[PDB]
Parts: structure tokens; sequence; C-alpha cells
């Protein structure tokens, strides 16, 4: 039903995201802990399918059919107020039992809510300063043929923008900003479900029983009908093993989400280290060891620095000069086509 | 565009909300559930007992008798609850819609105009550097007097505040709508209901009292406590929204007037004009301009202290 | 069932629409009035999913399950002849409570087809004589820019079949008749909804009530099976919340077709004053204040000016002669980009 | 319904991948061992649907029909607290038999995440690695022909970048790590499904029965019911035989995971070889015994060779060699056409 | 191309009519079935009855008597018959699959090769006739010995012989399993059920002996003698297909052989080699290639008998 509409669009729009923008790590994360309990709410109500109804009440047999009917929907509906249990104390909260199936709705939500406006505040600045920054890389790879080839001619320096524009970018501590409040929100929701879930699988162990009086209005005093029907609700094992599960799943997520909170750990590999070796490109090894948007764009540009054409064939003349061979790297650099 | 960056979260959300609990009410009268259930007693038949709820069932538009209370009290609105949210979906969609059909395509064919402008402007500003470099070895800005002109009409305001205003009207209706059920909703769910209307008048079989209860009265209170905070929590924003002048924090063209073809006018409209609804827009939509992007880089290069002639930088950056 | 059918053929066929050849104000009242009882059609068929059947007859206890269940539909089907009520005179109409979503059926159907027959009968014509029009301004608008600068160089008339296509076509009234005569239609249907549903809910609250003889055919001489069954139709209450509710949407709504029936009004701002400001279009002032098409083209081109692109930068140069710079205009037309 | 849905998303993921980046064997593998549980389970669903209900209890005759059905609910949720078997001892683990069709999508889920995985961390570089290899062979078989025409010609080289970057991929042990990691924990998640089929197949052959007590909470003082009810579990059967199934499908394809995993043994052909043959080619034989990507890439440019234009006619040449004839191999150089 | 004539139907039959026959039997349940129903005395109440149903549907599985017959038989076949034959769909169609995923890459790159080959041979021919008359007023064969080179491997045959021979195995598999059903379910439809197994032993009321009956067990045997028949009159055509070079009816090369440029060489493999089973896929896809239609049709003209020069008809012959 609304699980079952809930996961076609969650799924669907995540298919769009496949074919930049995003982290190999939070995909993941966010991937598996939206993805999980809207299989698992579905899976419920295919149980329910199966066989299943949430409550059943034992009423007596001179009842007809549309008594007990109406006593089994009676106390269907005087849950949400309270009612005492011949094996506990007055009272205790039971209607968890009867909207954990949307809880989970809502946490579904709640967790796919961040990556919706991350999606909505940084993928158009981020993805524009890539495609400016792999572009500009592009161009002072090419000059440097120029220069490299002009040079072999004659036997036979345009301003580095982009270092610029990263260095000012270097100051500013939006985007950081933003990217770490989006973790620091999905964190604290999974913190939220795990409590919650850890609480339900407390209480949802021995307080499914029932003693429900229908005796409201004007039964007070009718004799026929007796005091209390034993009910019982009957699709609360199934909500428990659901509600260990997916706390067992988030318990070992949650760690994984405070590591990847830490974005300047997170840079194990400078990629710029290579196009260093470019004549032209300046030596500024970009190490921010702080909380700023370099280091975010620096953990971006290691994962889509493989679309740019100069990376690899630059990366090779860096092995050939390491491998011991005395090659001049102009006689290397002729040596490479023209992108 | 054509649209905002909040107001399309809060059509989204005003409008996804109620669709979405009633569909999870369906969904539960699906697992478990019947509106209404008298009790009949054990003398009645299968068939009799359907006939009393249902008459119970379509009995309660007329009225009828709760033993805990006054004369009367209006329970219709638990058989009518899932029709009012549908209601308030649509006059919530409606708003935008109307906009969609009144100032998208005005917004659309200005914008494209405006950005052609600037573009073209821009690449004049380079032949006029190149021009002027080659010796060394002004066409009117009809973008600014559009702006200009522009800021004198109160049209596609008066378009974009009444849609909001709209909205914001029909939010509140929800809120208070579903603040007097959920007031309603915690005392009222049961019945005394009289089957002896027409002929039975005059029977001695039938009993004169079925004490029936109505069954999804607690689902309904839920899902509108659930509506009230939600519409509560967002009005603050749309009210927010309302004032278009104030949303301008940024000027972007204050970059755009940084080539030396472009007058220097800092068009920051306080007032209520169309230009600051088309500040707002521009402001959202500037990414899509490539001039933007290379001039801004320039001024943080000129900010940055080197005294570096911007002929030598403008004769840097290649022809969009 | 058919109106989940129907509602997604209109909303379908809408959406081709979306994506010239309507009007800002008439389009919205063809989609209220068409959209909303589809709505509360589909609205009654989902009532029919939690809880619903439209007759239940009382049928002593001797009956068994099968005999009441007959009672119960020889009841929902002798409506159509006629049968008595124990609150008023000898009969009332009790068949329009069975029929009642098909009526909503039936106007959405008769709402929907003056749009429908608009677009086969004023869709081409519009769009041609627009198109021609604009195409037209746009080539006037060039050669103004070629004369102009043409004069300024020496300094260092095509015959406006615009003009005359548009006098010729003011003395023709098809186009209005056909965009009148669809107005006029809508309305009409709009009234007589009105009147239907206000007729059905002064009914529908006093008559849902029943009583329901068996003793047909051969069971006249039968002694078992008694004389009267106080047989009630359920679905009343509802169908009127909707019939009221259609009602005071049309009462709302009527008046806005009135308002747009008055073609020469609704033109307000003239678009052609602007184009007057070209040194080659001559000046003449279309405020046509007579039922002709050049009204209703004119209604259509009000809308359709942001299209062109002579209209933005003509309308920049006027305004700055208002604005009080003695500029030539030559200077700011030969300052004017071609398009 | 989570097998409809299920299975619907896991082939339709699938589908996409069919139009590199993938392996004859580990596709065939990685699509079976998640196809089939899915297709079992939801033929279960559709046995369900022709005839089926989890559980049935025999209640004596003085009960109605709701008394029956609320022991018969009861019944299936007091499964998971404890119930005996007037066969065995004290107590066995039953609740596996509610569960059996949940642990299945679980271990669909569990099995198709390593190939996600793979395509989340192993897709982009391997793509663009294989790219680079194939541009640079096809620029390195266009020089050669240019090389040998214009020797023709008299008679009326640029640095092994490939190579090298070959070379330099061998020292590296990353591609290989993740791809290896892959495999182990398919193999695991295919061995813990082997054995706990196995254990389910033991336990579903002899406790499908109960004796369920229904007297809990105030029934306990109750005459009227009785004590022990015989119930019975109705579709352990058709599970015992979808455990059997799956158990053997999987024991018959973990060999083949096993075999797989030893990636330099599937390096059965020197792909190379053929390509050493150019007279600009220099003679290595990379015939990488160790565990090194240079194996895995080896092993991917086996299957996409035949992307290549240039070994087709390559491979031609040298059996033209091969057959005997006198054939300068520059007169066969420039009977071929530029590619 | 990667495909054949006559092993497509195949394939697609004997994967169809199962699938559809199956599809038959879920359907014929919608309108009336029910796998089993057991007679319970008229002291039973109706849960009790559904109770001795249940039961006696899932004990099928351990045994039960038949007094018809010895002590028992194997009856769990009248449970799963609408499962073995997806089993037997899913086996049928698996070979089909790997074939895609093992031969149809190599088979379409080399067609692909060969016929690019052929029509540059074809172009080259006219060029050097068109050469000859001009003067008048060797390029190395690689697809020849290329063909040469694949006659002497076995790999796509082993293949394309493989998957056949699996085909025809799970056939007669089928054939043979839905023969011993047919005889099985013509006289064992029947049943006598117990249901006092784990309390009810020491009970009264309970009878001893229920005759049960399974209900689906005569569209089970029209479905199992409509596929064995199907299967039976299928089979031969795989035998037939399975002789790789007894197919090779034409020689299509035999045209292809009449340009000059083209050795004389008959490419007639009496032998399981690779160039049968290319020859086998090239005269279906010959079809696909242009040089083929005009040269066959010079041969035709040349086999009218007139005295016309093969050069003279050649250059009435435009560039394809
Ligand atoms: C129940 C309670 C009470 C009642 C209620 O409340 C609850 O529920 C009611 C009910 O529920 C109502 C809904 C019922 C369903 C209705 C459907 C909806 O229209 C349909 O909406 C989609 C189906 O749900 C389809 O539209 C697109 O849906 C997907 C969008 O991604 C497809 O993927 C595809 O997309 C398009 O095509 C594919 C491209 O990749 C996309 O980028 C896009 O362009 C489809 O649209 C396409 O469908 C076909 C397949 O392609 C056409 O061929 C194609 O046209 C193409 O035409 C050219 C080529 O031929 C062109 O070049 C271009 O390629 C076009 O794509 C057409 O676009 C479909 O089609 C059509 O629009 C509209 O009636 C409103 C609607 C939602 C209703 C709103 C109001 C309600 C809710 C009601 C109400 C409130
Ligand atoms: C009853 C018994 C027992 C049970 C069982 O047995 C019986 O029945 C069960 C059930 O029944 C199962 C089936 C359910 C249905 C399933 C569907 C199937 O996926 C779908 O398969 C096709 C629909 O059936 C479509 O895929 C392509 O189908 C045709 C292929 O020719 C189209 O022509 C088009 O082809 C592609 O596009 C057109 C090009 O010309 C083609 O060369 C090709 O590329 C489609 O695929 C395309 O469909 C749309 C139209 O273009 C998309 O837009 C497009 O994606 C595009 O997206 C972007 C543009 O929008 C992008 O830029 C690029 O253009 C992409 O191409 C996508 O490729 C569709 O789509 C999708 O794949 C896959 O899940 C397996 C499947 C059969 C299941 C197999 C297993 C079962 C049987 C089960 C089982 C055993
Ligand atoms: C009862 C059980 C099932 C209940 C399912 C309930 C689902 C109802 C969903 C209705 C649509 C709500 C969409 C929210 C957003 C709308 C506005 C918007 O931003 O996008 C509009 C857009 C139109 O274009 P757009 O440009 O506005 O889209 C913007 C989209 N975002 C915000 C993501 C960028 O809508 C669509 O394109 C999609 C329409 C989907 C319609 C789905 C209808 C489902 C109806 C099911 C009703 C239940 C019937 C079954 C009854 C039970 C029987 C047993
Ligand atoms: C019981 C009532 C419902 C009965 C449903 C019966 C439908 C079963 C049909 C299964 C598919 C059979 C297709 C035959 C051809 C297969 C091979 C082929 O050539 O094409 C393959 C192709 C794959 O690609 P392809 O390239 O091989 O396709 C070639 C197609 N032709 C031959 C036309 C050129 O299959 C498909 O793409 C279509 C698959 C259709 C699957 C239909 C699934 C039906 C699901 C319902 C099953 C029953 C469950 C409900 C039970 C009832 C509950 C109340
Ligand atoms: C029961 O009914 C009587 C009237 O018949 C009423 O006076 C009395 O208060 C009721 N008893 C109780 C305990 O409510
Ligand atoms: C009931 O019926 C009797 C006669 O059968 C009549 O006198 C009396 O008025 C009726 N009761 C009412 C309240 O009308
Ligand atoms: C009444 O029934 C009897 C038989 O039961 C029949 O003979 C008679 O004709 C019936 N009355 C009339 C007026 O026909
Ligand atoms: C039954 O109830 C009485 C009190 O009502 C109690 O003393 C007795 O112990 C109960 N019997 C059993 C067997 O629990
Ligand atoms: C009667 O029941 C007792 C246990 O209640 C059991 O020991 C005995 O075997 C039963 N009698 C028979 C004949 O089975």
């Amino acid at each position: 039903a609304i699980a079952q509409l809930a996961t076609e669009y969650v799924f669907s729009d995540f298919l769009l995201k496949e074919p930049r923008l995003e982290l190999a790590v939070d995909k993941m994360v966010t991937c598996i802990a939206v993805g999980l309990p809207l299989l698992l709410i579905s899976l419920a109500f295919a149980q329910e399918i199966s066989i299943g109804t949430q409550i059943s009440c034992f009423s007596p047999s001179s009842f007809s059919w549309r008594q007990a009917a109406f006593v089994d929907s009676y106390c269907w509906a005087a849950v949400q107020q309270k009612n005492s249990l011949q094996s506990e104390s007055g009272n205790l909260p039971l209607w968890l039992h009867k909207f954990f199936p949307y809880i989970l709705l809502l946490f579904a939500i709640l967790l796919y809510l961040p990556p919706l406006f991350w999606r909505f505040a940084a993928a158009p600045h981020i993805c524009s300063d890539l495609k400016f920054i792999m572009e500009e890389l592009d161009k002072v790879y090419n000059r440097a043929i120029k220069a490299a080839k002009s040079a072999r001619d004659l036997d036979m320096f345009k301003y580095p923008i982009v270092e610029q524009y990263l260095k000012t970018k270097k100051n500013s501590n939006n985007l950081i900003i933003k990217y770490i409040s989006c973790r620091l929100l999905t964190l604290i929701i999974i913190l939220l479900a795990c409590i919650y879930l850890g609480y339900y699988f407390s209480l949802s162990s021995l307080s499914d029983e029932f003693v429900c009086s229908i005796k409201s209005g004007i039964l007070r005093n009718d004799s026929t009908v007796p005091d209390q029907f034993q009910c019982k609700l009957i699709a609360v094992g199934i909500f428990q093993l659901l509600s260990v599960i997916n706390l067992v799943v988030y318990v070992l997520l949650a760690p994984v989400v405070v590591y990847t909170l830490f974005v300047p750990f997170r840079q194990k590999t400078d990629v710029l280290k290579v196009y260093e070796i470019l004549p032209t490109f300046d030596v500024l090894h970009f190490k921010s060891e702080g909380y700023n948007d370099l280091s975010l764009y620096n953990l971006f540009l290691e994962e889509n620095i493989s679309e740019v054409k100069s990376y690899k064939c630059l990366k090779v003349l860096e092995n050939i000069k390491s491998s011991g061979q005395g090659i001049d790297p102009m006689l290397l650099l002729t040596n490479l086509g023209m992108i």
C-alpha cells in the first residue's frame, strides 16, 4: 500500500542519480538506511496478505457473529484510551503496536529528506566549480604541450586563474557547513531511530495481551454482555523481529556515518600532486588540514579526476621518470598526442 | 526557473502530506477497518444486524444522541474527514497551477531575453578591449532600460503576491479546521442509534437503542494532529517568503557591473516592483549564464591586490 | 471503476495542452469545472471501498441469508417503478439516488465537449494567423533597422501586407461566432448542472427511506412472507454533500464565464500600441470596440506577444523617450542588435 | 508482494547491465544465486493464492466461528514464546516456519549487495583504464602503418606510454583487493545460506505439529475452554521443498565461485601475444603469474579485445605468416586498410 | 544474426507452451478450483472441517493409504506439478541464454568482418575492371585465409553443439517425466486421510478415516498429455538440427566465387568445423550484403546464353 507506493518513488528517484554530486560512502549509507525499512514494511504487508489480523478478542459462545465482530472492532479502537493487563500494573502504552508500520514510513521520509535538501542546496555550485576546474586543467595541460613543442621548433604564461580561484575558495566555509549539517541531521535521525527501536523491542516482549471491557455507554447495566474480553494483538512478533533487524542494522551503520563525518581525515590521496608535474602548473601542495571547502573540493576531485583525460597520461610520465630511464621530459611530452 | 527554491518545497509538502495521510488511512482500512459497528442483540440474525449497522451509518447525517453529552453533536465530520483533506489538497494546488498558467510564459521570455542581452554585452566588451589593444600594437544597454521600465510595472508582483496570500489563507483555514477536529475527535466517537423510523415505530421485537461506535476516529485524530503540526511549522515559511524585497539578500548584478560596457547601476529595489521579483529570479538563474562565472573570478583576482591590468586579463578570457 | 478510467483520459488529454490556442482565464474554468466532478465521483467510488452498500432492507428473523439477500436485491431493482414512504404522500423520484454518479460523469462529458470542439474549429486558423502576423512584425522590424542603418551610411517601402490582412479580418465575424458559441454552451451546461444539483440537494434531505413490497408474482398468495420491508438507501448523505459542494463551486464559477463572455471588454492593454513605435509601422489604434474577429485576435495576441522578440526591445526604446533623455531614435535604433 | 516487487527490481537492474565491467562466469553466478530464491518465494506466494494458510488449529465443536478463529490466531502468535510437541522433548525452534519467506529475501539482498558494491567501487576506474589501453593500441597500430607505408615511399617512434602504464599497474594491488573481497563476501554468504537451508531441511521434517494452550490471562480459571489444541502448520512441506532445491543449487554453484576466485589461473590465453606482432610494439610477455591488477586487467581485456578492430586484422596477418607463404609483412601491411 | 530460423522456433515453442499451459492452470482456479476437499461428518462445524481439509492437504507429503491399491503411492507430485513445469521452463531457457553470453559476440564480430571484406573485394574488382577499360580507351585475400584458419578450430562448434545437446537432454527428461505423470495421474487422485496424530489419538468424537480427494488432477493430466505430445513431435526437429554439416544445403559463396578478384575455393565443409557453422550463419545473413544480389543476377544473365562480356555488364553496375 503506502509502503508499496513509497518504495517505487524512492527507488525510481534513486536510479536517476546513478547515470559527481555524491560520494562513494555516503550514497551507500543513504541507500541502505532508506531501503531496508521500506522493504521490511512492504514485507509485513505481504505477511498480512498471507495471514494476518492485528487484533482478535475471545467472546463467549452465546455471542453471534456480528456481536463478536463488534467486540473485536471496539477493542481495536479502545486501545488508544487505556486498557489494563492481568500481568502488569494499571496501564501501558499499547498504541505503539497499532502505529509501528507507519513510524517506519516516517523514519524513512526523515532519512531521505537530508539527501534531497543537499541535492537542492549543493549540487549546482559543486558541479559548476568542478566543471570549471577540470576545464582549466585541460586548458593548462594543452598550453604546456604548445609551449613544450614550440621550444623544440626554435631549437630545430597565462595567469593560473584556477589556482587563484581555489585559493579564494579555501577561505569560504559555506559548502562545508551545508555538507556537515546534512550528515549531522542524518546521524541524529539514525540515533533517534535506534533508541525508538530499542525501546519498542524492550516493550514488545511481554504486553501483547489485553483485558478489554465493552460496557461503555448503555451496556453498563446490561446482563448478557460479560465484563472482560481477553483480547490479544497478533502482529506483535513480526513487528518485534523487524524492529530488532533494523536496530542491529542501524547500530552497524552509525559508525560509518561517524567516520565519514570527518571531512579532512577522509582525504587520503592527493590528486593534484600529479598535476603538479606539468611545468605550467605551480607547485602547491593543496593539503587542507582544516575544515574548508577546498577539502570537500579535494574529496570530490578524488572521485571525479578519472573523467579528465590529462590525469592518466600525465601520471604515466611520472612513472616513466621514476622508472630509472634517463629520458628528457620534452621527448616524452612530444610523445604525447594532443587531447 | 519559473519557480523558487523555497516556494516549490512549500507547495510540495503542503499538498503531498494530506495525500500520503489519507493514503495510509486507506491502507489501514485494507489491513483492518470498518467505519461503524453497532451492537445488536443476539436474537437478530446476520442480515438484521447488517441492516442495523447500515442504518446507523447513514442516520449520522440527520442527528443522534450521546449518553454522555447534551442533545446532539456534529458527528458527520467523522464520515467526511477523508474528503475534506482532498478538498484542501485541491485548493492548495490551485494557486501554483494558476501561476503556471499566468506568470510562467512572461517570466520565461523576459529571463531569456535578459540573459541574451547580458551575453551580447559581454561579447561586445571583449571586442572593444581586443580592438583597443590592436590599435596600440557603444551599443545602448537595451537591457538596462528594460529593467528600468520593469521597475515601474506592478503586475507580476501583484500576481505572485496574490498566489502566496491565497496559499497562506488556505493553509490557515486548514490549520483551524484540523484544530477544531482534533478538539472534537476526543470524546464523541460513541452513539445511541434508534432504528424505529418508518414502520418499526410500532414493532416490539426490535429494541430501542443500539450503542453503535465509530471505529476510525483514533486514526483520523492522529492524522489531524500530524497535519496540524506540519502546517503550523510550515506557515511561518510562507509568511517569510511573502516579503519579496527582503529576500533580495545578494546583488548579483554587482558583478556584471564590472564589465566596462555595463553602466554602474545598483538595482537594489527596496519597494514592491516587478524588478525585485525579477532580481529574485535572476539570483537563482544566473548560474545558467556563463559570463557571470568568468567575470566574478576577475574581481577576485583584482581584489587579490595584484596590479594586473584588466585588459591583460580580459584578453586572457576566451570568447564564450 | 468507470470514473477512475475517465479522470485518466481527461487529465492526460489535459497534459497535452500545457506544452496560444487557449486563454489564461477560460482554461482555468474548463479545468475546474471538469476536474471537480471527476474527483468527487472517484471519492464516492473509494468510499465504497472503505464502507458502502447502496441499499439495505430489514427482513424479519425467520428469513435465512439467501431470502434476505433476495429481498434486498428485489427492493434495489423495484426502485425504478414506484414505492411509498411512510412520512409523505404517494410517491417521490427515488431513481435519482441510484444514478447520481452517472449524472456527474454525463456533466463532465458535456462540459469537456465545448473545448474539444473548439480545438477542431478555431485552433488551426488562429495559430496560422498569429504566426503570420508575428512573422510580418519581425520582418517589418528588420526592414526598419535596414532603412535606419542605410540612412546613417549615406550621412557618413514594402506594402504593409499584415496591416491590410488585419483590416480585412476586422470585417468578418466567424471566429467570434465560434468562440462565443463555445462559451454559451459551457455556461448553459453549467446552469443546467446548477439547477439539477440544487433540486437534488432539496430532494436528498427527507426521502432516503422506503417501503418495499415483495409479493409480486406468486408470493401474492403466500403467507410466510410479510407485506412491507422498511428498506433504506445508504449513500444518500455522501451524494448530498457532493451535490452541495458542486453547486457552490459552480455558483462561484458562473460569473467568471459571464465576465469572459464579454470579448471586447477583456481587451485592457493595447499591445500593438508598442509596435506603433517602429517608423515602418503605420499608426493605427486597433481598439476594436465591436464584436469582430480582430478583438478575439487582439486578445489572443496580447498573451502571445511575449513570444515575439521585437516587442521587448521596442518597448525598451519608447520609455527612454519618456525618460527625457534627448537621444535620437536613429542612434538608439542603430544601437539595437539584429534579431 | 515483496517477492513480486523485488524480482521486478533486481531483474530490472539486471537488464541495464546487458547493453565490460563484468565477467562471463561471475555474471551468471550473481544472476542464478539471486534469481532462484526470488522466483521460488514468488511461486510460494502464488501457491498461497491458490490454496494456503500457514496455521490451522482444531477447536472442539462447541466453539462458534469467532472463538475458533481466535484460537487459530492466538496459536499463530504464540509460536514465538514456546510450545510443546507430543512427540519430542519440551520445546523446539518453530518460528523458523513463520520466517522462512523472510530469510530468503534477506539472503537475496545480501547476495546482490557485493555486485552493487563492485559497480560502485570498481566500475569507473576499470572503464577508463580499458578505454585508455584500447585507444593507445589503436594509435600504435596506426603508427605502424605510417612507418611501414613511409618506408615503401622512400624505397620507390613515440614512447611506449601504454606499455609503461601496464608496467606501473603491475605493482598495484587495489582493484585485485576489491574484486577478491567481493567474491569472498559472496562465497561466505552462499555458504551461510547453504548451512541455514541444510539445518532447516533437517528441522522441517518432524516438528510441524503443535500443542497450543489458550488459557493465558483470564481464561486460566475458565472451564468451557479446553486445555490443549492440536494445531498444525500447513505450509511446511512447500518450504521444505524450496529449501532442498535452494540447497542443492547453491551446493552445485559454490565450486564455480571457488574456481573463479583464482584470478591467475583464469588467464588461460595470452591475448597480448598477438599485439606483440606489430613492429612498433615491444615483445613483452605479460603473463603475470602473481596476484596483481595486471592479471585482472588481462582477464578483462581477454573479453573486451573483440571490441578492438586491430586485433582481428592483426591476428590474420600472423596466421598468413604461419601458413608458410613467403610474403613480406610490408606487402601484407599495405594490403590492410587504415582503421 | 545471432540466431537461426529453425532453432529460434524450437526454443520459443518448447518454453512458451508449458508457460501458457500453467498460466491456464492457475487461471482455471479463479473460475472454480480448490486442490483438495475432504468429506467430514455433519457433526463437524465449519472450522473443524476446514482444519480436516488443511491437515489432509499437508499430510500428503508423509504418506497416505488408498482403498483401491497397495500400501501407499507418490501423491505429492499432484501438489508440485505446476512447479515442476516452471523448473523445466527455466532449464530449457538456460542454454539459449548461455549461448547468447558465450558465442553471440564472436559470431557478430566475425560475420561483420567477413561481410565488410566481401563488400571491399566487390568494389576493388570494379575498380580494376574500370581501370582496364580506361587504358583500352591485388590485395592479399585476408578474408579467404581468415576462413581457412577458422576451418581448423573447433570451439564455436563445441559450444553450439553442447547447447543443443543440453536442450535435447532436458526435453527428453521432460518427456519421460510427463509420461510417468500421465501414467500415474489416471487412478490415484483419491485419499484415505486420518487426523488422529498428536493428541486426538485417544479422542472419541473424531472419526478414523476421511475420504479426501484431490480436485486438480484431471486438468494436470490434460496439460501433461498436451506437453508430452508437443515435445515428442518437437524432439526430431532438434535431432535434425544437431547435424551441422548436413544443414549446409546451399553454397552461398558459390556466387561470390564469380568475382574475378575472388579465388575459386569451394568452401563445402563436410566436417565439424567452425566454417560449417559460419557457413550456416552466412547463408542466412547473406541477404544483408548488397554485393550478393547484383552478382547473382550477372551469373543468371551469363547463364541466359547472351554473349555479353562480363566487363560490359560489370560497368553496367553502379557502386554500392
Ligand atoms: C484516490 C484518492 C482520491 C483521488 C485522487 O487522490 C487520491 O487520486 C486520483 C488519481 O490518483 C489521479 C491521478 C491519476 C493518474 C494521472 C496520470 C497523469 O498523467 C500521466 O502521468 C504518467 C503516468 O502516471 C505518465 O507521464 C509520464 O510518466 C513518467 C514520467 O517520468 C514516464 O516516464 C513518462 O515520462 C515522459 O516520457 C518518458 C521520458 O523519459 C520522460 O522524461 C517524460 O517525457 C510519462 O509520459 C510519457 O508517456 C508516454 C511514454 O513515453 C508518451 O509517449 C510520452 O510522450 C512523448 O511524446 C513525444 C514522443 O512520442 C515527445 O517527444 C516525448 O518523448 C514524450 O515523452 C509521455 O510524455 C502518463 O503519460 C501521463 O502523463 C495525469 O493524468 C494526472 C494523474 C497523476 C492524476 C492526478 C489526480 C489524481 C491523483 C486524483 C486525486 C488527487
Ligand atoms: C509466470 C511465469 C513464472 C514467473 C516468471 O516467468 C513466467 O515471470 C516473472 C516476470 O514476468 C518477470 C519479468 C517481469 C518484467 C521484466 C522486464 C524487464 O525489463 C524491461 O524490459 C523491456 C520491457 O519488457 C524494456 O526494455 C527494453 O525493451 C525493448 C528492447 O528492444 C525496448 O525497445 C527498449 O530497448 C532499449 O531502448 C530502445 C533501444 O532502441 C534499444 O536498443 C534498447 O536500448 C527497452 O529499454 C528501454 O526502455 C525505455 C525506452 O527507451 C527506457 O527509456 C530505456 O532507457 C533509456 O534511459 C535513458 C533515456 O530515457 C538513456 O538515455 C537511454 O536512452 C536508455 O536506453 C530502456 O533502455 C524495459 O525498459 C525494461 O528493461 C526485466 O526486468 C526482466 C523482466 C522481463 C522479468 C524477467 C523474469 C520474469 C519473466 C519472471 C519469471 C521468469
Ligand atoms: C490507498 C492505498 C494506496 C494509496 C496511494 C496514494 C498515492 C497518491 C499520490 C498522489 C500524487 C502525489 C504527488 C505529490 C506531489 C504533487 C505535486 C508535485 O510536486 O509533483 C506533481 C507532478 C507533476 O509535475 P511536477 O513538475 O509538478 O512534478 C514535480 C516533481 N518533484 C517535486 C519531485 C520535482 O506529478 C507527477 O508528475 C507524478 C504524479 C503521480 C501520481 C500518483 C497517483 C497515485 C494515486 C493512488 C491513489 C490510491 C488508489 C488506490 C486505492 C486503494 C485500492 C485498494
Ligand atoms: C493466473 C492468471 C495470470 C496468468 C499470467 C500468465 C502469463 C505468463 C506469461 C509468461 C511469459 C511468457 C512469454 C513467452 C515467450 C518467452 C520467450 C520470448 O520469446 O520472449 C522472452 C522475452 C524476453 O526478451 P526476448 O528478446 O526473448 O523477447 C522476444 C519476444 N518476441 C518473441 C515477441 C519477439 O520476455 C519478455 O520480454 C516478456 C516477458 C513477459 C512476462 C509475463 C509475466 C506474467 C506474470 C504473471 C504470472 C502469473 C502470476 C499471477 C497468478 C494469478 C493470481 C490471481
Ligand atoms: C440501568 O438502567 C436503569 C433503568 O432501566 C437505570 O436507572 C440505571 O441507572 C442503569 N444502571 C446502571 C448501573 O447504570
Ligand atoms: C401504534 O398502532 C396503534 C394501532 O395499531 C395506534 O393506535 C397507535 O397510534 C400507534 N402508535 C403510534 C405512536 O402512532
Ligand atoms: C390463490 O391461490 C390458489 C392456490 O393456492 C389459487 O387457486 C387461486 O387462483 C389464487 N387466487 C387467485 C385470485 O388466483
Ligand atoms: C478460580 O477462582 C477462585 C476465586 O474466584 C480462586 O479461589 C480459584 O483458585 C480459581 N481457580 C483456579 C484453578 O485458579
Ligand atoms: C490415552 O491417553 C493417555 C495420556 O493422556 C496415553 O498415555 C494413552 O496411551 C492413551 N490411550 C491410547 C489407547 O492411546
